[PDB]
């Protein structure tokens, strides 16, 4: 919900970030500008071909040239385009890690418990991910799609004081053809979506009950459900279909409608003598691309909104400052402790609950070398003096100084490397033995080890090591028991010469052998060490000079061993789906056969009539060359009526359509859901052996599948039927007249969608190594987070800072390689569409030059195959799992 200014999605650019970011801004509006002057020198391409209808070679060339050149420029401003906004994204994100992390570390604990680690981590992938997205991919095209706007209405305006208006006259045709579809859509899908809940509901009650109710006798009472439910959504199905498909219908008459007037409008201006044919041809074309080209943006709004939130996520946990500076030489650094510890009168309240002021009035005082230990009531706020004395806390009130120095006074970094604490189940972080002992300080001698693991008698476990202290951990550190876990965490504590040592519950959780083991270690250490322990472990307790009480999180008494005893203590799916075919799917539907017929005859139609699309199309380009005028304004007319009837015939056939592919593909749904329940509810007791059959999972199961399969059976063939009628038209009717033209256009347009849409994000599969690399990358960042309490007890914070940089930098290649191939991939896509439109015209040039084709057959057959090309354009999947779905859970039995 809440965003932040679009300026602060870049408030981390450098000198080179804002070159970076300044050229591809201005690459972006290169791209949006070229595009309309490809259109207009299409149009000046037409109006040279319907002059020389009645010369050629030197405006040709001409044209051919400029194409060549807009091609060159497309081609070298997208890829700089998009490597410049992918290389800036990159740098943007890489600082946004560094500083995110930077500033997490520096947040205390009490930031962490409020954002729980889920949070965080979540945060921390996917929002960065889509704030790298977000910037690098759709800044650029966002900003391309509105100079490609601009340059549409400003080319509109110069070539055209009205013909705009016309276009704009539609566009509230379509804002009111969005009212009268809106009404009767709204209101029906309403209806329906009620509708379902019949079928819906009857099916749950039952399959919520299954034989319960002895519902073998409801096994003819559900059948007459069915008999009638179904029966009754089906009605109401069909309608939605009708209804979906009229809106649809409607469109397309009021865009074709569109089309006729302006067209007609456009020829009065011609017959008028105030246009020239080539005139309206571009400015029809710049203004129809500019509208596109918002359509096109929508999703890229939508993106940058969503990054934008998580930029303000992002921000917003980068600039709140915390509570402690733990890196600024604040305070003194005595060089010299005497390591007493005194708190007096102490309070404090957790950050998200306030109401626990557990902390009440810390009244202990420690001295050097005075071994004394915590006793109280399991969870009476015991730990709350080991996070206090770690500077978790602040302290609002009361005076806790270490020999006569207010810890706040002090250096964070200065005073936790001379505290030694464990861990409550220190988790042996991503790496070796080696290294966790060596965290306990950045460098130490082997001998340090080697008296640390003496100490720890960590050498029990340590004979069958691979490569003793070398020997890795394992995978997920899931390896070890606890006791070896927490005797290497005490040696790592150790190494780091602790002056003052505090632990939190390291003494339980363990085996009878592990804990004596553990429990003379921790003697062993005692020495030399004023430690205050926090623990249930009896022998802590009995061996201390000092005892005290913490019991409801304050200090009770303090004092002799004696008097703390008499103070009541404690005792006191293809591999799995067999062979299945769509062919099952029709022979399932056998009595429907006239049904799929129909919808078949109507889908066939559909596919015809889109490419005469093209055939008046060219026409309506070519008939401007005729000498004469009034046949011009007749003809004019009467491609206008053509396109009025092609508008009409595309309303009834979708009609036909809907109606045939509704009924149809409910029949189905009605006989698939009939014979599934009688599937399921005619087996014996124990089908429900399969926990994954549950009431929730085939009540789902029915629910959709059916859905879905209703959209395959029928979808798929009118689909497959739309796409085969397509390209057999085009090539048909480049063959009628076209022997070279058609070979040429169907080599030039399939290897430009092979190395052009598809490899964008798919070829040279190392895309989806770095995607997986990307992936893995937060490994060590859930690690660092969910350990970060550890981390502050050893102050690792700069070295897993440098390890995850470290980890960063490998991924910072990969992603720097893979924007440079994509931008490759998607400048060439781009340019390719000009290279072919070049090599197509200068090959029709030649053609009829030399006298095979003609203008009206150049001009047919380029427009016709482009847009048969284009108007190729999932549930195949979903449609296959459906299928087995119930096939498999119907036939059995």
């Amino acid at each position: 919900l809440p965003m932040v200014g679009p300026l602060a999605l870049f408030r981390f650019a450098d000198g080179k970030d804002i070159v970076l970011i300044f050229m591809g801004t201005v690459m972006s509006v290169a791209h949006g500008a070229v595009l309309p002057l490809m259109c207009i020198v299409f149009g000046d391409m037409t109006d040279s071909f319907i002059k020389d209808s009645m010369t050629l070679q030197e405006d040709m060339q001409s044209f051919a040239i400029y194409y060549s050149i807009m091609g060159f420029v497309v081609l070298v401003a997208a890829y700089m385009q998009v490597s410049f906004w992918a290389l800036a994204a990159g740098r943007q994100v890489r600082r946004i890690r560094k500083l995110f992390f930077h500033r997490i570390m520096q947040q205390d604990i009490g930031w962490f418990d409020v954002n729980e680690t889920g949070e965080l981590n979540t945060r921390l992938t996917d929002d960065v991910y889509k704030i790298q997205e977000g910037i690098g991919d759709k800044v650029g095209m966002l900003i391309q799609a509105f100079s490609t706007f601009i340059t549409s209405f400003i080319i509109g305006f110069v070539k055209g004081w009205k013909l705009t208006l016309v276009i704009l006259a539609v566009s509230p045709a379509l804002g009111i053809s969005a009212a009268i579809f809106g009404k009767v859509l709204t209101n029906f899908t309403a209806k329906e979506q009620t509708a379902y809940a019949k079928a819906g509901a009857v099916a749950e009650e039952v399959l919520s009950a299954i034989r319960t109710v002895f519902a073998f006798s409801g096994q003819d009472r559900e059948i007459k459900r069915y008999h009638k439910n179904l029966e009754d959504a089906k009605n109401m199905g069909i309608k939605k279909a009708i209804s979906a498909n009229i809106a649809m219908g409607f469109t397309f008459l009021m865009i074709y409608l569109s089309y006729a007037l302006a067209f007609w409008y456009g020829s009065i201006l011609i017959m008028s003598k105030e246009y020239t044919i080539g005139t309206v041809l571009t400015v029809f074309f710049v203004v129809l691309i500019g509208a596109f080209t918002m359509g096109q943006t929508s999703p890229n709004i939508q993106s940058f909104a969503s990054a934008r939130g998580a930029a303000h996520k992002v921000y917003s946990i980068i600039d709140n400052q915390p509570c402690i500076d733990s890196y600024s030489d604040a305070g003194f650094k005595p060089d010299s402790i005497k390591g007493n510890i005194e708190f007096r009168n102490i309070h404090f309240n957790y950050p998200s609950r306030p109401d626990v002021k557990i902390l009440n009035n810390m009244s202990l005082s420690v001295k050097s070398g005075q071994t004394i230990a915590l006793v109280g009531s399991s969870g009476c706020g015991k730990s709350t003096t080991i996070q206090l004395l770690q500077r978790f806390y602040d302290p609002q009130e009361g005076s806790v100084s270490i020999d006569t120095h207010d810890i706040r006074s002090l250096n964070v970094r200065y005073l936790r490397e001379m505290i030694g604490v464990v861990s409550q189940e220190p988790i042996l972080f991503a790496t070796t033995i080696a290294e966790n002992i060596k965290y306990g300080r950045p460098d130490v001698t082997q001998q340090e080890i080697e008296q640390a693991a003496k100490e720890a008698n960590a050498y029990d476990f340590i004979m069958n090591l691979p490569d003793k202290f070398e020997t890795l951990v394992g995978d997920r550190g899931t390896q070890m028991s606890g006791g070896q876990k927490q005797r290497i965490a005490i040696a790592r504590a150790l190494v780091r010469n602790p002056k003052i040592l505090l632990l939190d519950e390291a003494t339980s959780a363990l085996d009878a052998e592990s804990e004596t083991i553990v429990q003379a270690a921790l003697d062993k250490v005692r020495l030399g060490r004023t430690t205050i322990v926090v623990a249930h472990r009896l022998s802590t307790i009995r061996n201390a000079d000092v005892i005290a009480g913490f019991h409801k999180g304050d200090v009770i008494e303090l004092g002799t061993h004696s008097q703390l005893m008499e103070k009541q203590g404690v005792y006191y799916e293809d591999e799995n789906v067999p062979p299945v075919s769509f062919l099952k799917v029709m022979r399932l539907n056998l009595s429907e056969w006239p049904y799929m017929a129909l919808g078949t005859f109507c889908a066939i139609i559909n596919g015809m009539m889109q490419p005469l699309f093209a055939v008046i199309f060219s026409k309506i380009i070519a008939v401007f060359a005729e000498p004469n005028q009034e046949i011009v304004r007749q003809k004019s007319e009467f491609f206008s009526l053509m396109f009025a009837a092609i508008g009409g015939v595309t309303f009834v056939t979708m009609f036909l359509q809907g109606f045939c592919f509704g009924k149809s593909g409910e029949l189905l749904t009605l006989k698939l859901r009939l014979g599934a329940f009688k599937s399921m509810m005619r087996q014996d007791l124990g089908w429900f052996d399969n926990p994954k059959n549950s009431v929730g999972a085939l009540t789902t199961r029915l629910a959709t599948d059916a859905a879905q399969v209703q959209g395959a059976t029928g979808v798929r063939m009118a689909t497959l039927a739309q796409n085969i009628a397509n390209l057999g038209t085009s090539i048909i009717i480049s063959f009628v007249y076209g022997w070279e033209l058609t070979l040429l256009i169907l080599s030039v347009v399939p290897i430009m969608a092979v190395a052009g849409s598809v490899q964008m994000q798919l070829l040279a599969g190392h895309a989806a190594e770095d995607k997986k690399e990307l992936e893995k990358a937060g490994k060590i960042a859930t690690e660092a987070i969910e350990n970060i309490r550890t981390v502050a007890s050893l102050t690792r914070e700069p070295k897993f800072e440098s390890l995850y940089q470290e980890n960063l930098h490998v991924p910072y290649k990969n992603s720097q390689k893979k924007a440079h191939v994509y931008g490759f991939t998607f400048s060439f896509s781009q340019a390719m569409i000009y290279f072919a439109y070049a090599g197509c015209f200068r090959f029709g040039a030649w053609l009829i030059k030399e006298g095979r084709m003609d203008a009206e057959g150049v001009y047919l057959v380029i427009s016709a195959v482009l847009f048969g090309a284009m108007a190729v354009g999932p549930n195949y999947a979903k449609a296959k799992m459906s299928a087995s779905h119930l096939m498999m859970l119907m036939n059995r039995e």
